[PDB]
């Protein structure tokens, strides 16, 4: 298990309010961490905007928009996932 920092960044208007989750690996963490800040009417994905493949970076969710076929779109502002090491 690794620990991640979530920066929810403009979906908390920029506070500097930030959390961490717990995820096997940095893509588990950005979808738990769009959970935590989009709530649990929330069902979706993430795709990444900044960042190496596999590390720290700039996340999107994005979701199927209720009532229709087969809409997908984007949900929320992007937010940061970073590797977090504690001790």
């Amino acid at each position: 298990m690794n620990t991640y920092l979530i920066d929810p960044r403009k979906n908390n208007d920029n506070s500097g309010e930030r959390f961490t989750v717990d995820a096997v690996d940095i893509t588990a963490a950005a979808k738990s961490a769009a959970q935590q800040i989009l709530g649990e009417e929330f069902e979706g994905l993430v795709y990444r905007e900044t960042g190496e493949s596999n590390g720290s970076g700039m996340f999107q969710a994005y979701h199927h928009l209720h009532g229709t076929n087969r809409t997908e779109t984007t949900v929320g502002y992007p937010f940061h996932v970073m590797e977090l090491l504690e001790h």
